């Protein structure tokens, strides 16, 4: 009775770059089949607009800014990583009979104890930093050559990956490879007879923009060189969930597994993405920065051909695969996310007059965003607050603080009361930004925080 | 066992009650305790503003060894008290004791920091750091506010609760928290294990709101804020008389120890008065964390004494628990001491021990020490002063320069102390915080340098 | 079968200054018996160039780094430690089943919980603080006149020794007598019946310069006061040295324990100390600051009259003793050292192709080291980093560099890795130390691994 859980996340997928979320260019029809048998979401929210923190998150069903990794971690490696001490969903679902898988980007600790592994996912296929090259007739040989060479501090994304601790060596394109053994681990899944949750977490399409010829011939009406390599990129990525979907049902799986289909945050536009019709992009607390694709696929559960327009929240799922999954959730946990299903099912906003955060630091000051109802506040580029109808102005291109001021003067104030349990930042992805960081007595939440 | 009442009133002054000195305001319920009890001339507290004090209080620490120096954000936070430090009124809860605080809360309103999670059978009161005293005038602007839509609003007009259900408190509130003192009195009585009350006034803390009733009583007091003050103080006394006849009512009286206090010094400008304390509320001068303290046990506490050695609101603590049959962990990490055995046989409690207060500025700390007959001050950037203090209550003769090495040997133990001070875990305002942060504080060179 | 191990460790030792490391003036016969029928190490490193971070390594079997402990405590006494939740190597061997005591020289928290009995030490005699006054007939009279005083912050270096917590009246120059204590242990052990650990911390040859007259007398040609004084100091030690293992040997003990002999740290060049071939001294990122000597001895396990020429750390000390006394250690615990045994046996390098670090702190900046394999990168007094085969050029002459780019930034940036996990200073040695710490943004790491 207990269903089966898949989430997967696409890497800087931009808003406009799937079928059923308006793009024109890019098809994605597998994505675009369980969007028609299910429900997609307008208003679909990450908790931080760029990798580290918004995965963190994910697995945590916590802000990153509650436990410390607001930033993503130190590019050239640490001995650092998402606290232990916060349970993972994985976790939570294992403790709860659930076989657990995880694949491809990890990028939250690469220790001992960081280790998926450790986090409750007993299978684990992919590598553990922030990306990595995805041809293994181009990245093996770097490698060789680096470590033959006696080179320890090696760039971590030509490293070889991994199988549960084992190293491999890969053969094919690396979507592929990932498709490949999501494959292979809901086969696994059909002998042990309880059910299982899949973390497919595909590289695609993060830089570097790495195409296959086979999926570029596809687009031959895009004549941006980048953004024709990104199609192919995203295009390995819906041929990976087809190739999943026909296993799924190979196995009589499919009718009993919710399929979560999201990005962790909003598409680089100088990497071949587009996020139509939100402004700006990753790393931003605009709309594009960290309001994303996501769909739902559960037939007879969730209902097909619809589309949902409230407030979601990415720490919803935590809480949500939880109470699906019939795992009880202690308080002590601190989640910061909410059920959503009870809403969902009723057509309801399940955070009605409840804010959606995300706040990302920057040199010396903090950019801000606040998603309530209607309401969007926006703190960016050391501007005045601003507030839109997001509803009406989804583009943010009409300011109507000053005929508010007593309603964002409350919501900022309530982003100032939420930010007092805020750690400082367990780590920075470079030694200089938390020099920095120390310098200019960050937080400076006196810059953020301020009032007409 | 016997049962206990902590009655604390807010920035109640030196001199604002009859027992410790008051010419003016007149207080004759509280002063019947002093009376057929002992009063303290040297009771401290750990910190000379609200909440570090109070926090002191319930955890029997100082509230710099927990993160807790500052007030809590005043626009409201999730953040409190850490939950790791037993509070005294859970301790007392897990050795078999009914447990009930009033009012004044200020520690945490998160579901974690709550009284109810704190050890608190019963709870009735505000979880901020005051409120509006006339339901009459704070009901109306909530109401108004909420209609708005507005979600943060100030705490000093939002509605009372009982244990997390919120209520339409009808009287005055002082009057109201001293009719729930008597509801929690009655309630123990079916109980039949002993009780401990926290009544946390916000008496006579900002805003000056006083009965015309209150105020009727001092005519001859023509300063319209002091009148005000006064009238706010006699409420109290009010109060306290009324929960005095109901003790007596149901032969509570006689195995309960009562002790009334304030958590600091009174300010100065609104209302209060320390003599013959220099300045007030936040100051390490006497003004700011010197406080009247008054037991009251018949047969156990002697009648009609005042004890002049020095006591610390830290003290109350292991006092309470050594009282109740409680045991205390090492692990804890208890600042204050048994005061009980010295307390009988009327020696210093704390004979050769300092007791501190440390209270943080712009770039700066102010500080007090007091050993013995000693006072060492360190006060607005200046030099480390000393006084004798048993002499020199007022302040007003440093004998340092001719006792350098004992000033020295102070401040020293005082750094030596200061290492386990943990990094405060919130300020009151966000630009507090980010100035900590630029000034690189705490600037304990400046606060700790000699000659 | 499970051997007995006695951590013998000297305080500011030179490398130059026992014969068995290169010594021409001092003369050390006991000390050279033990590395006569026994291994010494060529390369041995400790984790810190000064004293309390190196101890909290040795004990801890982590960098300092890790664990707050980056500084000497505060000079003038504190309320801080060794963190609790790091486990020593006394206490994992007290819990499979070794009588444990602990000789002279702590300087890892002098509170209740960082006390030695707390960390695993059934016996105890010594001094908690940094170092200690060496004349009993000195230093009594100048305690007895301050605490008479009424003063409470006496320099620790004239506070009596303890046994276990309880004071007492040394008789004897404090070598002799921190000797005596460790026969007196190995006698206590015998009717024991289980294995045994034993911290032997010398405060010899650390400051003050105070030597015996007997001691000075067998130095005849050493024509320099404070060498001369130095040389007597360490002789008193190799005396001894020799006074426990007679003792040793007349239990039967002798043959079935791991002796190991080593210093904290490099000698202080100014204080008589001779660090000969290194460069520079204690606390420098130099080899002469934490190059140090070591010997093993062990009768048919460690190999007799040779020298270990690969590096090894004393974080491998903590892996190593937990291996060779049957104790499992939990993953949990983060040791940075290994298990040096199989590689020391095959006489391989036990940390092949792994780094070891030194990092020390100082006003806005960093010094560093790194040495792996041949290589030993050096960053000193905010130049660039320097790159030497400290094989060929153990005084680090040479710098190569210029002519190994791409192997220096990749042995910094896998420091600069390593960084990430280290803990803010829990304290520091002075209070103007944390202050600066504070105002210059520490750690500056964005000067200390430039590239
Ligand atoms: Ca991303
Ligand atoms: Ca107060
Ligand atoms: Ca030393």
């Amino acid at each position: 009775q207990k269903p089966n859980i898949i989430l997967i996340v696409a890497d800087d997928l931009g808003y406009a770059d799937v079928g059923f979320n308006g793009s024109k260019d890019i098809i994605t029809p597998n994505i675009d089949d369980l969007a028609k048998s299910g429900t997609s979401f307008s208003d679909a929210y990450v908790a931080h607009p760029f990798c580290g923190p918004s995965r963190a998150a994910l697995m945590t069903g916590r802000y990153p800014h509650k436990i410390g990794s607001q930033f993503n971690l130190p590019t050239r490696g640490s001995n650092v990583g998402v606290p232990t001490d916060a349970k993972f969903i994985s976790k939570l679902l294992n403790e709860n009979n659930y076989f657990t898988g995880a694949l491809g980007k990890w990028h939250m600790g690469d220790t001992p104890q960081h280790h998926p592994n450790k986090r409750g996912f007993d299978e684990y296929y992919g590598f553990l930093g922030g990306g990595h090259n995805y041809f293994p007739d181009q990245y093996q040989p770097q490698y060789k050559k680096q470590k033959a060479q006696g080179l320890k501090n090696i760039f971590e994304y030509i490293t070889p990956l991994e199988h549960n601790g084992k190293e491999v060596k890969e053969t094919q394109y690396i979507t592929d490879a990932l498709s490949r053994e999501a494959v292979n681990f809901v086969d696994k899944a059909v002998n042990k007879k309880h059910p299982f949750f899949l973390y497919l977490a595909y590289n695609a399409p993060h830089t570097p923009l790495q195409a296959k010829d086979e999926d570029m011939a596809m687009f031959p009406n895009i004549k941006n060189k980048d953004r024709k390599t990104y199609a192919g990129m995203v295009y390995a990525v819906d041929r990976g969930v087809g190739k999943l979907v026909e296993a799924l049902k190979k196995n009589n799986q499919y009718d009993n597994t919710l399929i979560v289909f999201m990005s962790d945050n909003g598409g680089k536009l100088s990497k071949g993405a587009n996020n139509f019709p939100l402004k700006a992009g990753k790393g931003s607390t605009q709309e594009g920065g960290f309001r994303v694709p996501m769909l739902f696929h559960w037939p007879k559960h969730v209902p097909a051909g619809k589309r949902f327009s409230h407030p979601v929240s990415a720490l919803d799922l935590y809480p949500t695969f939880a109470a699906l999954a019939g795992a009880k959730v202690e308080e002590n946990q601190h989640l910061d996310g909410t059920n959503m299903w009870p809403a969902f099912i009723k057509n309801e906003n399940p955070h009605k007059d409840e804010p959606i955060y995300a706040l990302r630091h920057r040199k010396g000051y903090s950019d801000a965003a606040i998603r309530m109802n209607q309401w969007k506040a926006l703190k960016v580029n050391q501007q005045p607050w601003q507030l839109f109808n997001i509803e009406n102005d989804i583009s943010e291109k009409h300011d109507v603080s000053k005929s508010n001021k007593a309603l964002l003067t409350d919501m900022v104030r309530e982003m100032e009361k939420w930010s007092w349990d805020n750690q400082q930042p367990s780590w920075f992805h470079e030694t200089t930004e938390g020099v920095n960081w120390r310098l200019d007595a960050m937080p400076r939440f006196d810059k953020t925080f301020k009032t007409t």
